[PDB]
């Protein structure tokens, strides 16, 4: 679809067999999700944003469905205040900015 | 223009008579700039992101030129790690997401 920005650009995702809402976030390089149970091995990572940093679990090669489009890539799980779909996944679904 | 997301979506802005680069950030409700000298009255505000919060100065009705498009609105100034153009300004320049 086309999404205007009068409201937060929130879409439905499926990841790890679970349904969630997440923000289409062009200011995010990576995809970060609030605590969610994902299978398999992970690596601890510190990531920075406004306010400081958080510790996340990094999962690689995780399939995700983003508003009905299929992608696979790295998902970071940790105490983010919002689920954010970043550019690592947005590039796979052909998401662009236009003005 | 159309902007793809293989790189950070950084554009040139003019604000307060000064030139800066800033991220087109659909995950930002507000526009937040690193320390920059803006004229006039401001109100202290605490804002939250990944990692916690920051104290910012809120300036209202600030004109900004964003990649050659004119907008006016609230700009928050504080210790953000990145200059971000949020939805309060993006809606004025007709910025949309497409996939
Ligand atoms: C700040 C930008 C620069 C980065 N962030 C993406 C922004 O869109 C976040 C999303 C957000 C929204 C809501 C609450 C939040 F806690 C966070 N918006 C945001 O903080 O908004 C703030 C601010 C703007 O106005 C209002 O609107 C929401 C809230 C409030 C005040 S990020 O989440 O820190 C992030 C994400 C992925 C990522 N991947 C990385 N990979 C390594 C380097 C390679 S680093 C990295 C850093």
């Amino acid at each position: 679809p086309q999404i205007t920005l009068w409201q937060r650009p929130i879409v439905t995702i499926k990841v790890g067999g679970q349904l969630r809402e997440a923000l289409i976030d062009t200011g995010a390089d990576d995809t970060i999700l609030e605590e969610i149970n994902l299978p398999g091995r992970w690596k601890p990572k510190l990531i920075g944003g406004i306010g400081g940093f958080i510790k996340v679990r990094q999962y690689d090669q995780i399939p995700i469905e983003i508003c009905g489009h299929q992608a696979i890539g790295t998902v970071l799980v940790g105490p983010t205040p919002a689920n954010v779909i970043g550019r690592n996944m947005l590039t796979q679904i052909g998401c662009t900015l236009n003005f």
